[PDB]
């Protein structure tokens, strides 16, 4: 079945005075693919995908601050702070050139970046991104009442800092095909100590979802304006019913952005990748094979 192991030898490198982990792998020369994940998981979401693109492209998969095996400061893990440490692990590598597989938190990270960098992205990939919710009939349903408790200071963080709600049941409902034991122990290890959880909380107040937070909603429009333009190359991975991109918002944007292959990967809520690996890190494979890179 789906792999269960994260076999990747640990990378290090000090940024804003923190140690950010990361994967590295592929050959060491060409354009190199940079994956970003996001809320509530690690490098350890791209180990199926990766081994698709390693044989031909370099692979680099931070750990966002905060998170997975990166240095966990005590920070508020704001949106901001993640950009900033984002754009220092860029350049701490001395990335020139990139192609981008983006998801949730990490998409917004990645279009960004992007959409401030336009001459250095050769090609999104992106699943369940961070787009504007206009209003809660917009966000899943069954997720409606907890997201809305989640995005408070008292009975959010009781869920998710106390009870670390996030992780034993958030994740599990972002997920169709249910997660091994194996698995659900490595997206809890870098949060077993509760004042870790910081970040599980943050992220989602700051959920552009019905025009709050302002400033999150403002910089999210902004990338999706580019992003409706700009003839970049794109790759959108979509599943039934998805979270943040029901079938329809798929489709929408199927037939609006330009230079844009989606790809249908059947049964999906948050965590495509967990769902339908192989299809995801094949296809990414045969897109990059496309393009001028
Ligand atoms: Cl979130």
């Amino acid at each position: 079945g789906i792999g269960t192991g994260f076999p990747f030898d640990p990378h290090y490198v000090e940024v804003l005075g923190e140690r950010m982990h990361y994967v590295d792998v592929g050959p060491r020369d060409g354009t190199p693919v940079l994956f970003l994940h996001g809320n509530p998981t690690s490098s350890y979401v791209w180990r199926n995908i990766i081994p698709h693109v390693a044989p031909t492209h370099r692979c680099i998969a931070p750990d966002l601050i905060g998170m997975g095996k990166s240095d966990k400061p005590d920070l508020g893990y704001f949106f901001d702070d993640h950009v900033r440490f984002m754009d220092a692990f860029i350049e701490a590598l001395g990335l020139e050139e990139v192609v981008l597989v983006i998801h949730d938190w990490g998409s917004a990270l990645g279009f960004h970046w992007a959409k401030r960098n336009p001459e250095r992205v050769k090609g999104i990939a992106f699943m369940e991104f961070i787009r504007p919710i206009p209003t809660w009939d917009e966000w899943p349903e069954f997720a409606r009442e907890t997201f809305q408790a989640f995005r408070t200071t008292d009975v959010g963080r009781k869920l998710i800092i106390d009870q670390n709600v996030f992780i034993e049941g958030t994740l599990l409902m972002g997920v169709v095909r249910p997660l091994t034991e194996v698995e659900m122990d490595h997206y809890r290890e870098p949060f077993l100590n509760p004042v870790d959880r910081e970040p599980l909380w943050r992220f989602p107040n700051e959920l552009p979802i019905a025009g709050e937070p302002a400033n999150i909603v403002a910089l999210v429009e902004e990338y999706m304006d580019w992003l409706h333009q700009s003839p970049v190359p794109k790759l959108l991975f979509w599943g039934t019913p998805g979270v943040l991109i029901p079938p329809a918002e798929a489709a929408r944007l199927a037939k609006s952005l330009p230079n844009c292959k989606a790809v249908d990967i059947g049964p999906g809520l948050n965590l495509l990748q967990e769902d339908n690996p192989d299809l995801i890190g094949s296809e990414i494979a045969r897109w990059l094979s496309t393009l001028e890179i």
